[PDB]
């Protein structure tokens, strides 16, 4: 029979993302492993057709069944609600989810041998900790239309008190105006799983704030990230042979830029969306990347596609049109959700499937079997003929041979 | 007879960045230029003696005077604190400078034809504005002590709508808050800097923020930016074939990195500062961009080292000089552009000539020989000391001037 994969919460998402989305559960998954699959369709329509209420009930999903793969969303922009018509500029699915199940988001290249790096010298991966929670990404902002007064105020739940900071005084004209915030069991939960992370892997850690500006906030980052270290890792840390060290964010940037990688790098939230792309960018290609919440709690993790949903082969697909997309960053949160749900039930036989279809889609890509992407990456773009690439379904129909070839070996060996 | 060089605000710095900035003005400015030097001394000392008085003395200088040159200065912290046993934890001299003077600030990486880049792909320069204003950089943050509300308001002085934002409602434990803000007519005269750079480069221009998660306050850019190019420069921009773009911020770094320069890019305050030190690592060595100040009345500008004080520190150093020197050419020379003094103008040119001949001959400090070579692989034979390398470049500038007088 097949495997008895479990319970597993899905996401289905847009554009050419849902179609790949839809070959990878046929071809990939489907055939071997037997799944109880908790659909939320977070396409944009259904999206708006539920008032967002199904990204709500997506999350809280995932909080009961801990396992949750993700395809990648559309965040509507002015033009997305004239396209689709949509009622309200939805906010962000990622953020939605990210503040409804807190914990770091763990971001890491996939790497094939034969596509060239953009940094020479990162010959070791390096793996960033995304904060998921606060900052700009659950703020509050708005435009000052005139001269005023703009405050931020605290007020205690004994109301004994209250402070008034003074945000600035517009004379003349306008302008724009936001407030943000983190949480102390946010920062507490996304130190221990940036010392966790740097244990499980020997690498070093490094956090990147602002604090000779942000005194406050960010030191409010440093101070518990050296706190929880000194009290509760530093002897383990010392024991492995690596450190943990608090760098300025611009430093970090030119730091990494000129290492060998191999190490962790904790970034707050808005650092680590930017930040991760300049490392994957750096790796080779920009999608080749995987993407999990970790939640505090130790048990729910959410796997997804951190790149877009790739709207011009979506057009091409549309009107019959041959295309040629990438889907490995689609595959591994599948195969990093499995992993999981493998790791939670004691699956011997999950856990080796989905680290067999990661060795599947790295082993044909360095054999010679790539999207057009990949091939534009090794021998440039103008210099790539027909001949070089496959399309998105002689890919799919040759890493579901070279899966299919895998799996039958793993079974002659009783 | 040395050059009239003219009235020049000078700001001393700290730690080893205030002993280059001592050598370059004795062994490569005073010996061929007589200035009018207004000297404040930003070392952390006297910004401690003076309740950090003397920085705005030293800003409200360079609205007079038009042009100022900057040393590295320390921004303290708690351990800097207790270190010069100081009142307070002193905000950045840079951050009050900018926050004074406003406008643009440029930085751009010194390129030596000997040195690699960490990036294969970036054969032309880039050219990143960083709008000097607000965000972070002029915000209020605290600590919230325990469990309560976190408000933000609007009071208008002339109208009707006294509003209010729950930020949010710490129910269990506390953490922090923070406010910022950013101003429409800050904003515009960013928008104009970066266009009218653009133009004088011939490079198109590109604007990073993250509307589509900062919808109100980064919107403000994208819309201010893309009103006043549609009605004051997308003709312009048209005739020299370039263009003008806004990218979200993490696909514009991606970008950026895949690309092969030659363009503007437009960052915010935060990201301006992030992002200046990875295009300058990426074009080979971190010390060797220079920074400006432009401000919005289009005679005022404050030149400076946009790296630190030395952060790695009577034993010999070799460290590098080269951002500090530039921080004085382009000040003379933009003291020079204002005075039509075409003496001065021509010996801020021959320094910076000079500085790149001299690296590109085989001098050079230690930390640009390891970008060579590799630091384990380095040698003394390989790079000077501080004090032989800016020997070796005032032996160079006597040459050069010499030359040109005999002509
Ligand atoms: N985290 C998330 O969920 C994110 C979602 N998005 C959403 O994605 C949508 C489109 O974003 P956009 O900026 O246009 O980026 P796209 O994903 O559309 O990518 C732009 C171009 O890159 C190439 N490309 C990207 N991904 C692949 C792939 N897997 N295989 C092959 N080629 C690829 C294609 O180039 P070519 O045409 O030359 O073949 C494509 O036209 C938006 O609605 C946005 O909101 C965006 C970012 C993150
Ligand atoms: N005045 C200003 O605008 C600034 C002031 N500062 C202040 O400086 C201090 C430390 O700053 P910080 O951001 O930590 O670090 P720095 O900006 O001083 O530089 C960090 C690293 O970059 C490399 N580097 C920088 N400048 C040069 C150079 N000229 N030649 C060669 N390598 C160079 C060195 O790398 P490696 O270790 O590999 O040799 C150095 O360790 C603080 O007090 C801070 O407030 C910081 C930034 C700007
Ligand atoms: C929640 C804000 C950050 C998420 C954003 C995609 C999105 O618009 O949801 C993004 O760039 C990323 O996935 O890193
Ligand atoms: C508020 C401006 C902060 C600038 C900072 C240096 C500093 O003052 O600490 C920095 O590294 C730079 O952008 O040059
Ligand atoms: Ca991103
Ligand atoms: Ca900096």
């Amino acid at each position: 029979k097949k495997i008895s994969g479990g319970s597993v919460v899905e996401m289905q998402g847009d554009e050419m993302t849902r179609i790949i989305w839809e070959l990878i559960k046929e071809k990939l998954i489907f055939p071997y492993v037997e799944l109880d699959l908790h659909s939320y369709d977070l396409g944009i329509e259904n999206r708006d057709a539920t008032n967002d209420q199904v990204t709500k009930d997506a999350a809280e999903a995932i909080k009961k069944h801990n396992v949750g793969v993700k395809c990648a969303t559309i965040t509507p922009d002015e033009k997305r609600v004239e396209e689709f018509k949509l009622k309200q500029m939805w906010k962000s699915p990622n953020g939605t989810i990210r503040n409804i199940l807190g914990g770091t988001v763990f971001r890491e290249a996939i790497i094939c041998k034969n596509i060239p790096r953009l940094v020479s010298g990162w010959v070791k991966p390096i793996i960033i900790g995304c904060h998921a929670y606060g900052d700009q990404y659950r703020a509050t902002d708005f435009v000052v239309p005139g001269p005023g007064k703009v405050e931020i105020t605290y007020t205690p739940s004994d109301g004994t008190q209250k402070v008034t900071y003074l945000v600035h005084n517009f004379e003349e004209g306008g302008g724009v105006a936001m407030g943000m915030y983190n949480q102390d069991k946010s920062i507490e939960d996304f130190a221990h799983s940036s010392f966790q992370m740097a244990l499980s892997k020997g690498w070093p850690l490094y956090l990147s704030t602002k604090n000779t500006i942000l005194k406050k906030y960010d030191g409010r980052f440093k101070d518990i990230f050296q706190e929880i270290y000194d009290k509760q890792y530093k002897s383990q840390f010392e024991a492995q042979k690596i450190w943990y060290e608090h760098r300025l964010i611009d430093d970090m940037v030119a730091q990494a830029m000129k290492s060998e990688g191999g190490f962790i790098w904790a970034c707050k939230n808005y650092d680590g969306d930017v930040q991760s792309d300049f490392v994957a960018q750096g790796y080779g290609s920009l999608g080749m990347m995987t993407s999990v919440l970790v939640c505090p709690d130790g048990k729910t993790v959410e796997a997804e596609a951190a790149h877009g949903t790739v709207t011009r082969h979506y057009r091409m697909y549309q009107k019959g049109q041959e295309t040629s997309t990438n889907p490995i960053a689609s595959i591994f949160a599948w195969t990093r959700g499995l992993a999981h749900r493998a790791k939670l039930d004691n699956n011997k036989e999950l856990a080796f499937f989905a680290n067999a279809l990661e060795e599947v889609s790295i082993e044909t890509i360095e054999a010679g079997f790539m999207t057009k992407d990949l091939a534009a990456c090794i021998k440039g773009l103008p210099n790539v003929q027909r001949s070089d690439y496959l399309n998105t379904f002689e890919f799919m129909d040759k890493l579901g041979e070279n899966l299919k070839i895998k799996l039958a070996q793993a079974k002659l060996l009783e």
